[PDB]
């Protein structure tokens, strides 16, 4: 049941208030910052969903082929007594053959760390964690479902390696 | 099992991260005179957990006598796929009889807002109840962590307070300085 909360305090706290202005932020991107002849941010937020619950720091670290282009305008606003909290969401480029095959804002989803953090080391087994992950992500697509702020504004990535996170991400890309 | 979760979560999530350079940013920002002729920031985190669990966004708001001052300079950092998340952290006034009594850097437990969220709306009897348990349940839960987390060197201070129904005999400004007095 642990998870279950952290998918609800993740919709709570994060996805209900960046999925309303993220279209207005990657129109403005498209609009006005993105190179003549490079492709247009995709309209959709990417959230990684690993069901190992690792959550490495950078995505270029994780997959050469997922290349970092640039921010997104950021979003301000008040947020649980921060003035003007920052949201500074960043753009990947997913290269093939060293070639862009897509544009997108991509991101972990940052509860899952939480999960690895409590089972890395052996109680909370393995077997456990992965429960807990696919009850995350099970809860979060049931909240998405119905929740007013998503409108064809955001995908789940779940996957379990056996790899290519720039292939996975594409898939998705491509499906749409 | 939730609240305890919540709270692993909000260590392992932000003050993990926050922590480790927030005296060094407090130091570099009272070492500008004229930040200090204004009056030293506290050398601590000041965390709110208000046990009703209501989280509003503007400290302001919730009370006139905490009124924002500045910001520390930005923290940034590579953070679950986000390359240079922005810490934009808040600096107050805490007023007394229209005059500076404290200067902090203060702000809500972001995870006591999913205990509200989930329950605000419940017609089940003890509702009310049960999420004051679940806020004590995640203050006990976050002193146990921080008293043994090694980013926790008497640089955070949690504010747990269960408000007054009287909405007027309760003052939040009094109450972060009666902390702020004794961190001092
Ligand atoms: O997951 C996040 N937040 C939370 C998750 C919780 F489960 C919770 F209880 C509270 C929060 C919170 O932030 O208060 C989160 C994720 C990405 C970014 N972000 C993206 C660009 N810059 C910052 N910010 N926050
Ligand atoms: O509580 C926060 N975050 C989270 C809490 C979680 F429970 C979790 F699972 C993940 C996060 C997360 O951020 O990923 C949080 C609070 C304050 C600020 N902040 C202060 C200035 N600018 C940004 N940022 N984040």
């Amino acid at each position: 049941s642990v998870a279950h909360g952290l998918a609800w305090s993740y919709y709570i706290g994060y996805l209900r208030l960046i999925l309303p202005e993220l279209q207005a932020r990657i129109r403005t991107y498209n609009q006005h910052y993105n190179n003549l002849l490079r492709g247009a941010v995709s309209q959709r937020l990417y959230i990684l969903l690993p069901l190992d619950c690792g959550v490495p720091d950078n995505l270029s670290m994780a997959d050469p082929n997922i290349r970092f282009l640039d921010k997104l305008p950021q979003q301000t606003g008040d947020r649980a007594g921060i003035k003007d909290r920052v949201y500074s969401n960043s753009i990947y480029e997913l290269l093939e053959n060293g070639q862009r095959a897509g544009t997108c804002v991509l991101e972990y989803a940052t509860p899952l760390q939480t999960l690895f953090a409590m089972s890395q080391y052996s109680g909370f087994s393995r077997e456990d964690r992965l429960e807990q992950a696919k009850l995350f992500c099970r809860t979060l697509e049931d909240i998405l479902a119905d929740a007013p702020e998503s409108q064809n504004n955001c995908r789940l990535i779940a996957y379990q390696e056996p790899f290519s996170l720039s292939q996975e991400v594409l898939r998705h890309l491509r499906q749409e």
